[PDB]
């Protein structure tokens, strides 16, 4: 066991091994707080997240296990994984805190979109990396479900990693099949979000800035047109169909016109990503082979993930059970060294 030291930071207490130095708060970053630190072992900067109230309820306990399992499995240059996981607890009975550590990128995608609008070459590289990460995530039977600029960490080299897979409105980037309230979507839910991100990097504005779920659907349909016969026949929900079909029929707009002087290859990719019918939407793997990425695509360097056991997802267990399981995962952790 290494030696731990203690400090208060922004009302929050931090108990970490001495090898992590110079902790500086960087945010309240979802179900926890986050510090940038210096890892004396490697000489590299890291991000340390202290989970908030990890065993507060069955919901929190399952979430904590889910995150730790997910982060332990992700081993890909475009997805965050773990350099370290630790707890100051000496035993299971004293176990109430989890700390996770990963390479510090230092910003999200949004932290660059401000005051800037990107050239084609940078859009190609950023989206290529997103898709490269999604191919890997999707190959593990994981759907991100909340891809958005704030969930993409980006360093000064413009290298990118996807955050928070598996677990600035989310609404703005979410596929229409999940706006409508359908729980039989597929992995191309995430491809829609990529399309919204790409559009925004090219134009400099949020593609679908809706003020609620209904307005969001309305903004989406103004661009992509209202459901045709084929799609309408796949919708079970009477309320969903009745609503959609109670709207004034709207045609698909010309993407070449909406995205005027963008690379026409980018416009072609965008029209294959932002298709209403998710059965017809391009996959991450297919998108990687698209002509837009000819300068980046290498099919021998776009790997897939090892088998991911998500059987825990169907299980209804007690807090002490999720807690003990999380504990075992902390103790069995093997780093990249
Ligand atoms: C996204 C972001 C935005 C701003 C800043 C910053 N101001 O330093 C940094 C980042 C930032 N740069 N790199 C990361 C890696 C992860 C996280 C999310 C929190 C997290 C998840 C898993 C872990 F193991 C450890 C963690 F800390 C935020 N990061």
């Amino acid at each position: 066991r290494p030696t731990f030291y203690r400090q208060e930071l922004n009302k929050t207490i931090w108990e970490v091994p001495e090898r992590y130095q110079n902790l500086s708060p960087v945010g309240s970053g979802a179900y926890g707080s986050v510090c940038a630190a210096f890892d004396t072992k490697t000489g590299l900067r890291v991000a340390v997240k202290k989970l908030s109230r990890p065993f507060q309820s069955i919901i929190h306990a399952k979430r904590t296990y889910r995150e730790l399992r997910l982060l332990k499995h992700m081993k890909h240059e475009n997805v965050i994984g773990l350099l370290d996981v630790f707890t100051p607890a000496r035993s299971l009975e004293e176990f109430n805190d989890v700390y996770l550590v990963t390479h510090l990128m230092g910003a999200d995608l949004n932290n660059i979109v401000k005051c800037q609008k990107l050239t084609d070459d940078h859009v190609q590289f950023l989206i290529y990396q997103i898709l490269r990460g999604l191919k890997y995530i999707h190959s593990a039977d994981i759907i991100h479900r909340d891809l958005k600029p704030s969930n993409l960490a980006v360093n000064e080299d413009c290298e990118l990693k996807i955050l928070d897979f598996g677990l600035v409105a989310t609404r703005w980037y979410r596929a229409p099949e999940i706006m409508l309230n359908w729980m039989h979507y597929n992995q191309t839910v995430d491809i829609w979000s990529v399309g919204c991100i790409m559009a925004e990097l090219l134009t400099g504005r949020t593609l679908f800035p809706g003020t609620d779920h209904i307005d969001q659907l309305k903004l989406i349909l103004r661009l992509v047109g209202t459901p045709g016969a084929e799609l309408l026949k796949k919708i079970s929900s009477e309320s969903a169909r009745n609503y959609i079909q109670s709207l004034t029929q709207m045609p698909k707009m010309n993407f070449a016109n909406v995205f005027i002087g963008a690379n026409p290859l980018a416009v072609d990719l965008l029209e294959k990503m932002l298709v209403l019918d998710s059965d017809k939407r391009i996959t991450a793997a297919q998108a990687l082979a698209h002509a837009y990425f000819a300068q980046y695509h290498d099919p021998d360097d776009e790997p897939v993930a090892d088998p991911y056991d998500q059987s825990f997802e169907s299980r209804d267990l007690l807090i002490d059970e999720w807690k003990s399981l999380t504990y075992d995962e902390v103790i069995s952790f093997v780093p990249p060294p």
